[PDB]
C-alpha cells in the first residue's frame, strides 16, 4: 500500500531505484529530479519526431519526441484498455480512478505524420491516477500541468525536446509508479526534469496488477 503513497518512504526507495541516485525533492505533489535539470539536447537540426517504444515485458517505455509547430496539433480528432486496467468509482472529485493516460500528448504531435496519436496507440498509454493525469494547477501538479508548460512553449514558436518515461518498480509490474517528465527548449528557457506519482489521495494501489483499494 505504502508504495502508492507518494510522500512515503517506500515510494522514494522506488524512485531512487528508478531513476539513479539523482537528488529529488517533493513540491507542489511532485518530485523535481536533479534540481529541474535535464540533459536532453534540443540544439539538434533534426526533423520534429515522436518514437514511442516497449520493453520486453511488452509495457510502454521511453517515449522521446522533438517538439516544434510543425507537429503541434490544435484540432479536435476527426473499448482497448492499456495494461493493468481496473477501473473503481472513487470518493472524491474525479468521481472515477484512472484515466488512459498519453505518454506524449495528442495536442503535442498529433499532427505527426504516420503516427498513432490514438487513445489506443498501445505503446503511448498507461493506467494513470486521474488526478496525476488531469491536475493542471501550480499548486498541485500533474502531468497536464507539465503538458501545458510544453505546449504554451510550443506556441510561442521554441523548439522542445521532450522524453517521458514510465517508471516500473520491477520487471513485471503492469502499471508504472510514477512517470518521468522531461523537456528542454532550443533557447533554454524551458526545462524540467520530474517524476510525476502515479498515485491519488484518496486510493492505493498495487502496481503489479492495478488494483485500486479505496481509502
Ligand atoms: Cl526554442
Ligand atoms: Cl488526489
Amino acid at each position: 500500500a505504502a508504495s502508492s503513497v507518494d510522500t512515503s518512504q517506500e515510494f522514494q526507495n522506488n524512485l531512487k531505484n528508478a531513476i539513479g541516485n539523482l537528488p529529488f525533492q517533493y513540491v507542489n505533489g511532485i518530485y523535481e529530479l536533479n534540481n529541474n535539470q535535464t540533459n536532453l539536447n534540443a540544439d539538434v537540426n533534426v526533423k520534429a519526431y515522436v518514437q514511442n517504444t516497449i520493453d520486453n515485458q511488452q509495457r510502454p517505455s521511453t517515449a522521446n519526441a522533438m517538439l516544434d509547430r510543425t507537429i503541434r496539433q490544435y484540432q479536435n480528432r476527426r473499448n482497448w484498455k492499456p495494461l493493468g486496467w481496473h477501473q473503481v468509482a472513487t470518493n472524491d472529485h474525479y468521481g472515477h480512478a484512472v484515466d488512459k493516460g498519453a505518454l506524449i500528448a495528442y495536442a503535442l504531435a498529433g499532427n505527426f505524420k504516420g503516427w498513432d496519436a490514438s487513445v489506443s496507440n498501445p505503446q503511448n498509454v498507461v493506467t494513470q491516477t486521474a488526478h496525476s493525469n488531469q491536475s493542471n494547477q501550480k499548486i498541485n501538479r500533474g502531468q497536464n500541468y507539465y503538458e501545458s508548460l510544453v505546449r504554451k512553449a510550443v506556441d510561442q514558436n521554441k523548439r522542445v525536446r521532450y522524453r517521458v518515461t514510465p517508471l516500473y518498480r520491477n520487471d513485471t509490474d503492469l502499471v508504472p509508479f510514477a512517470m518521468h517528465l522531461e523537456a528542454k527548449s532550443q533557447d533554454g528557457t524551458l526545462e524540467f526534469n520530474v517524476a510525476i506519482p502515479n498515485t491519488q489521495a484518496s486510493y492505493t494501489m498495487d502496481y503489479a496488477t492495478g488494483e485500486i483499494t479505496l481509502n
